[PDB]
């Protein structure tokens, strides 16, 4: 089984965003719609909706593979960081993506499909946007784990039974240097 990853706006007009940034722990490019950052740090990702979806409309992040070849591979942490004494108290040791601050997130392993996901109640703006904070919890390049495989995160609005109101996606490499490879991955997609 495979998560869809089609971008999807919806009834409320759902989607992401980024703000600006060049040191860096986390770097966002649009123009390879891929977002780097470092182990275990804050990545914020603003939300968008048109209209205010549903009391009880939800947010969920999953990562899958991106190459056609792992896509039903289930993208988890390796075996060396799901032994880390990490926890924050709620996200099991195996999940590769957190949200950091915020009490009512909830994690999932899919009793039928195995994957693993992180889904907080959708609020309103205080402002114009969402923030999600996310952290993600191994190396692109971990052996036993994601091996230098590309990942992309999907995030799903849905309602309160788990029913597809919108999606987004970007790419995610998780490295020691975002903002070098940023620049590098810039650079061979201009050449
Ligand atoms: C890390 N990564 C980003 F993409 C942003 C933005 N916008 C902020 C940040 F700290
Ligand atoms: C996992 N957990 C830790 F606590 C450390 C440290 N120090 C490294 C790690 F990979
Ligand atoms: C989630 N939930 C909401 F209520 C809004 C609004 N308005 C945006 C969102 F991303
Ligand atoms: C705040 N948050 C967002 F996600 C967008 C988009 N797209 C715009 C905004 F002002
Ligand atoms: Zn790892």
């Amino acid at each position: 089984s495979v998560p869809s990853q089609k971008t999807y706006q919806g009834s409320y007009g759902f989607r992401l965003g980024f703000l600006h940034s060049g040191s860096v722990t986390c770097t966002y490019s649009p123009a390879l719609n891929k977002l780097f950052c470092q182990l275990a740090k804050t990545c914020p990702v603003q939300l968008w909706v048109d209209s205010t979806p549903p009391p009880g409309t939800r947010v969920r992040a999953m990562a899958i593979y991106k190459q056609s070849q792992h896509m039903t591979e289930v993208v988890r942490r390796c075996p060396h960081h799901e032994r880390c004494s990490d926890s924050d108290g709620l996200a099991p040791p195996q999940h590769l993506i957190r949200v950091e601050g915020n009490l009512r997130a909830e994690y999932l392993d899919d009793r039928n499909t195995f994957r693993h996901s992180v889904v907080v109640p959708c609020e309103p703006p205080e402002s114009d946007c969402t923030t999600i904070h996310y952290n993600y919890m191994c190396y692109s390049s971990c052996m036993g784990g994601m091996n230098r495989r590309p990942i992309l995160t999907i995030i799903t609005l849905e309602d309160s039974s788990g029913n597809l109101l919108g999606r987004d996606s970007f790419e995610v490499r998780v490295c020691a240097c975002p903002g070098r490879d940023r620049r590098t991955e810039e650079e061979n997609l201009r050449k």
